[PDB]
Order: C-alpha cells, then sequence, then structure tokens
C-alpha cells in the first residue's frame, strides 16, 4: 500500500501563421475566422469599430449547427434571433429585411441550415466589409509584416 496523488500538466505550442498564410484570408473571408490567429485578431478589430456583433452571430452560427438535440436546435434557434434577429437588438447584425426576413420563416422547422442564409449574409459583409478593412489596420500588417519577413 502507498499512497498517491495525481496533478495537473502544462499545455503545449506550435506554429501561428505564414506570410503564404496571411494572404490567404483576403481571398476568403473563412479562412481568417477559421485561422485561430487571424480569427483572434479579426475580433479585436471589430470591437474597436463596433462592429463585433457581425463576427458574433457567425460564431453562434456554428456552435449551432452542431446541436443535435431536438428542443436546443429549435430552442436556440429562437435565442440566437431574440439577440440578433430581434428587433432594435442589441447585437442586430447588418441584414436587410430581406435576409432578415428570411431566419424568420426557418425558424418553424428550423433544424441545422435554419440561419443558412442569414450566416452567408453577414459572413459576405465581413469579408467585404470588415475583411478589407482589417488588412489596412495594423493588425494585419503585424501578421505580415511582423517580427519575420514578407
Amino acid at each position: 500500500g502507498s499512497s498517491g496523488s495525481s496533478g495537473p500538466e502544462k499545455p503545449a505550442k506550435t506554429q501561428k501563421t505564414s506570410l503564404d498564410e496571411a494572404l490567404q484570408w483576403r481571398d476568403s473571408l473563412d479562412k481568417l475566422l477559421q485561422n485561430n490567429y487571424g480569427l483572434a485578431s479579426f475580433k479585436s478589430f471589430l470591437k474597436s469599430e463596433f462592429s463585433e456583433e457581425n463576427l458574433e452571430f457567425w460564431i453562434a452560427c456554428e456552435d449551432y449547427k452542431k446541436i443535435k438535440s431536438p428542443a436546443k436546435m429549435a430552442e436556440k434557434a429562437k435565442q440566437i434571433y431574440e439577440e440578433f434577429i430581434q428587433t432594435e437588438a442589441p447585437k442586430e447584425v447588418n441584414i436587410d429585411h430581406f435576409t432578415k426576413d428570411i431566419t424568420m420563416k426557418n425558424l418553424v422547422e428550423p433544424s441545422l441550415s435554419s440561419f443558412d442564409m442569414a450566416q452567408k449574409r453577414i459572413h459576405a459583409l465581413m469579408e467585404k466589409d470588415s475583411l478589407p478593412r482589417f488588412v489596412r489596420s495594423e493588425f494585419y500588417q503585424e501578421l505580415i509584416s511582423g517580427p519575420s519577413s514578407g
């Protein structure tokens, strides 16, 4: 018999982003969000431009797609709407009545692609609005013209 006690551990490190990569974010916004590095930075950028609500709707969407629960898939759906797709909502994203209306009609029998349009709608804005406005900012200049060469 020997008394023993376990203990926690420490994480590790790894690459982040390369020059030939940072540029890939220019072509399609997705590449950016997908990349942990580009994403983290992308967010902050918005927070300053009071346009962080645009990304939020995106992150949530994905977090909703991975919803198997028969109640959550529906209930949760209304949540995102009452937050963004809600009248004068606090984070009401930028979506004309056209797209906005869509989601609503998709709140009846929502499953996974409930916010298919709304998602692609905002995503297309953060890629043609912020994306192009993020590269011009320093946050980007440091990603490509940082402590490394181009």
